[PDB]
């Protein structure tokens, strides 16, 4: 059936899309990690899938399923991989993912792929997939597969939108986990999956410059989220939303012109 | 407030852990050709939508499903020459599968029940299963309990397969994209299947080995093994009604409160 | 000479592949507990025997077979608790597997025939053949052909069946040192088989899924699921002749001179 | 001598038999820092800085790992250039792994690893996971590891401006500039001639990344900034800095 | 009565094990081109049937040999240029022995022997061992002993050597496909061996470096590295219970009961 | 310079722009080594006899391998000892593979590598190997290898009866003993301490191998063999026997 997911299409469909001969392939890599008190678990996988769906309708392209489990969550940045509900998979399994699924489209005949990640950690991983995959296309005699790599939020780079999302100023995404960015989008998209009211407020979490390991649990605050999501708002998430989608269309217009 | 572990808060995910008999159910799927008339995440669908009326059936949860499953054979699959097909190499299969098993285990989750819907996985499901319980072994814990399956095998009784194929069943082997996944579909999902574009052709008969490389000569052009011209949604509630039944039961059987 | 690749010198196996159309062959089997009427080895005897027959009959060569093979599934073969079993994880079979593809395509072979005598193999034994081809492709090299068989899936003849089981066929997994393997053994390897010893006891009967870790309260006692009670070297020389003829018209069949 | 590789085992045995020995191990790259500098400079640097917090603290420094993740463009200009070598990611976790798995053996409980090649950071991590894992199947759950980037210890405001009196743009566009081109002229004066440095406004990139690499999109020297204004004062500032904000963080996450 | 795991039921091998002390021997060889003379299924004849005499004489139990073994290398086998000659990729071999370790210590066995009869097999055996331990440890198992060993390193008495070359010895290195096997396998298989196919040329000269790819022009033509033409089945029967009668006491003082 | 490490990117391209361009890379370990020797000896001493190589012949070194193979009982004590840090095999070999992988999208093709350390032999070959298949998928046939151990060049009997008159034995007995602390003392004097030498017979094992280790069955001190009677002249007939070897065996095996 016509959609701009790969997954609801029959193979006919998909081929006659790839037969184009510049057809955009988006895949979606997320996590199934805690989102502190108000929110589910799955936001890591329904916001890039959710930005690549409003993107590809306006470009052209198509979605592949995403990768429902990424890398290890960091306590510095995700919380930490202590907590219960939070899946994790080895860096080693997430990079031969990815390297598979590319080895697999090159075969179909594919040459653009975008990797829009949802999950802070995945980076990485996701990086060494694709070098890996390259090598072995190039050993195929295959050279002219392109991919780009990106996390949405990197788009949201706006000083205009910032102080609009942050009135009381931004401290980077190094503590913007659960916070008003993300439970903004799930406002606005999915609402029925956040409770505002159980948003435990708190300021922000603030780490020295330098990880422990073991994860000592003390040093992470106790609902799992770095800073509070107390602000959030569906028009916030509104804002966010065009501001990535329409950054990120005009980017892989650029990079993959028809 | 679902089934699914996906859509809950850590806290409630915490809080099922903590009765301590809690079930988890894992769908394990593929991105794979169906025909001219179905879409290529039926392996996926199929088996979540099994383990949502199981687990809903009997207060299980059901973790995200894997999208991505091993390579499509010809026999079974039609052959993993066919676009669209996303397979990956077995190793990949099963680290992730033992991965998600280790991680359950952190939680202190100690039941899993994975349920597959795409007939290559089976043998790498396995393999990741006992990988992880070897491990287990090794961190101190025996106690975690895990039930592998595919959904299908449940459907054995002969008036049931009597109704399904009223001229001779051939096997799990000749049954891709068929009669039994169509009528699935058509009582699950029937936006995604377009009966109109089945290809009706003859059932596909293969020796009894196989041959490496694939030959694409040896599988009908449409991609499916047999038709799905008698595919009905009433077929599909009848296997629906089936396998929940008898895979609510079974795990009530191996996993009492 | 001798059709088994260890016995003849480099010289000689050269000029056998030199003739650009030489088939190989090569037995995949395993050392899993039987019973208490036969070896362990039997998975491996079997299937060498097989193809030693078959690659006298149509001028191939046989090489060195795999004494390890996977994991013995418990309604397969038992269960891998049994003592005696010695199993191999998948990836390590499928990485033989592949090195030994990638050797023979280095020695100019282009044929191979993967002859399996253990149930659980199969898998692995593709992923190996998957992953060779693939480096093959990357080497330039995309004319090696392989043909995976497991040899009792040959001894599907209704008329055969009857002979050997007149009160009914259940199937092959279930046929864990029962009357096919022992008959075989009967006939070829009498001395290392004892009929007094075995224990006569109904099939066994599995559910439609698989419990890990494996119980061994599921799997008969004796490590057998059905009685070899009925077995004979009649039946066993019955059961050679139609393998032997079945996979060696396959092969001149796939591999044409 | 604090480095490892300079006791015999019997001195190294005895250090650890104290119980509270705390051990360093420095993980750099063999990569390209433009036409000024060396291509050692990742090995190099957080080994001297391991040395000076080694010789405050009473540490052992190990033999440092030569080779590091692939070079990315963003943040080191790219894996396209002559002489980078790079190691998979397998490979360095698993050197991490097997060196931590090591040190537990001969009874060490406390290791600091210090990175001196941005992307190596996710590999050391999961390296120090996967091995803290099968520390774990032993019986040992007493092993601690602290894991840092020297930068990082450079973040007062104060420190800051005296370094970039124009102001700072992130730890990316740094390869190969004032940061670590300052550090190399008080350390290692004769392996950078500043001298061959190419001017050139500071790179600046989209936010996203493309893969096959395309050269045309990191600055010809390999530089994804200036050095122009580096110097051994500069340097010596940074040392200072660095050395005494890590021997500090140190004392209190391995208390004696 | 055999001393063979593999001709043994598991009741058999069970009690053995059972009742402690038990020695497992496990040859590993490989299947390499040795020369104009020989089969290449050499490295396996020979150390199995050293452990087959050694287990006879010590009541030890021994396994399935390892048919596949390490690339062989110009200055000790040849190269592994030479048709015939299938070889493993280390990770392959080390994993296959860390498998069977793994698999011996849940047999409940502690005391195991690999008899190497391939030059290049040793460093990944060891690794092996070493992988198979550690998990062992993880398992809660430090009682897991194991002696590796390549059983001409038990030819080592001076008066032996000299009734085997009057001439003078050059060290194991140049022995491929010469005097040494070529005499064990005159005592052993006659069969598999011919002399008046032996070149008679002198020992291999080498630079003290290796160089890849390997150069073929650097090994001799037949493949051997020395030349075979004195060897005698009387040679054979003096190495063989050289070998034999050392071992089996290395044995008793290693494994005491 | 001759090390790669010290040299901009710039400098190695125009070097490897000549087309003939000889690289070298140590791979040593870090291993006990008796009472009187530091532990980076194989390190160490590979590193050196490189240097002095490539300064006749005007090839060019890599940056050293410091971990190595597991060490073992019967030649090198085994890896039991505090201090002895050891990788898994498969780290080793995926090491020397990436390595080997890089300098060839570097353009070089000729590649030395000196080993320093008895048991990383079969995992350099094997990384090689490795290295050279998937060179040869991507199209590559030219690279050429050239594996020693630099102590094979020492065979004249006129410089064994020099350098062990009461006999000699083999490097299998050699850990730490006369040939090894000699090189040290005439390269890196300030390293050893030949007065902690202890003075034990030499070592004798059985005809097979023991696993887990028995300690029991190494000297105490760690070596195989006393080097009371090692000196800083036996270490330069040493250096210069096997300087002019390898340099001589490299012209043979990388005409100009
Ligand atoms: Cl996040
Ligand atoms: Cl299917
Ligand atoms: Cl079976
Ligand atoms: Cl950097
Ligand atoms: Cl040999
Ligand atoms: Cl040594
Ligand atoms: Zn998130
Ligand atoms: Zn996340
Ligand atoms: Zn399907
Ligand atoms: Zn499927
Ligand atoms: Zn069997
Ligand atoms: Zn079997
Ligand atoms: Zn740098
Ligand atoms: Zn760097
Ligand atoms: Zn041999
Ligand atoms: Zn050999
Ligand atoms: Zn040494
Ligand atoms: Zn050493």
């Amino acid at each position: 059936s016509k959609s701009v997911f790969v997954g609801e299409l029959t193979w006919k469909e998909y081929e006659a899309r790839v037969a184009a001969g510049d057809c955009v392939l988006m895949l979606p890599v997320g996590a199934l990690e805690q989102h502190g008190h108000h929110m589910c678990m799955n936001v890591d996988v329904l916001l890039p899938t959710a930005v690549c769906k409003r993107v590809a309708e306006r470009i052209g392209a198509l979605v592949m399923p995403g990768l429902q489990y990424g890398y290890k969550s960091q306590q510095k940045s995700g919380g930490g991989n202590h907590f219960p509900g939070t899946t994790s998979l080895d860096g080693a399994t997430l990079t031969g993912t990815v390297q598979d699924i590319i080895r697999e489209l090159a075969r179909h005949g594919a040459r653009r792929l975008v990797l829009m990640n949802g999950h802070y950690q995945n980076s990485m991983f996701i990086v060494e997939g694709i070098d890996l995959a390259l090598r072995e296309l190039r050993y195929a005699g295959i050279q002219d597969f392109k991919v780009v790599v990106l996390s949405y939020w990197d788009f949201v780079k706006d000083p205009a939108v910032i102080q609009q999302l942050y009135p009381e100023g931004f401290l980077g995404w190094d503590i913007e986990h659960g916070g008003v960015f993300e439970t903004s989008l799930m406002l606005a998209l999915y609402p029925d999956l956040v409770d505002l009211d159980r948003v435990v407020d708190h300021p922000p979490a603030t780490f020295p410059p330098y990880d422990v390991f073991p994860v000592d649990p003390a040093r992470t605050p106790a609902p799992g989220t770095l800073s509070s999501a107390k602000t959030a708002s569906r028009e916030k998430g509104e804002l966010i939303l065009e501001v990535c989608v329409q950054g990120i269309a005009d980017a892989i217009r650029e990079e993959f012109p028809p």
